[PDB]
């Protein structure tokens, strides 16, 4: 009922966010998406490729990023959700636009040079 995504059951902490903001301020959204088909037509992934920090604000800004990885839109999934469907939500522009994006405890994959010299 509540939660669900192929698994119910308890494995592995996760840290899932939720962000929900009215429309976008008027005029074109403030953030661009990317959405992957493979060799379809629906979509299949969803992506986050640019991000405004000035559009959105510092409320939502930490939540969501460039980077992430957009698991449900408005509260449905993007699995199923067909390209258009996964993109009109985006045009959206005068309706609250619900957000869920996924972060994983795993540490940020950055170089490998520490403080050298002892």
């Amino acid at each position: 009922g509540s939660s669900g995504s192929s698994g119910v059951q308890d494995q592995l902490p996760y840290s899932v966010t939720l962000i929900s903001m009215p429309a976008t301020t008027e005029c074109r959204r403030g953030f661009s998406v990317t959405v992957e088909s493979a060799s379809s037509n629906y979509a299949t992934t969803v992506q986050v490729k640019e991000v405004n920090r000035m559009h959105i604000s510092p409320n939502n800004r930490n939540a969501i990023h460039p980077g992430d990885r957009i698991l449900e839109i408005n509260g449905t999934p993007v699995r199923t959700l067909r390209v258009e469907e996964v993109e009109d939500a985006i045009k959206q522009t005068s309706q609250t636009l619900q957000l869920l994006i996924e972060h994983d405890p795993v540490p940020q994959r950055l170089d490998q040079s520490g403080p050298s010299s002892g």
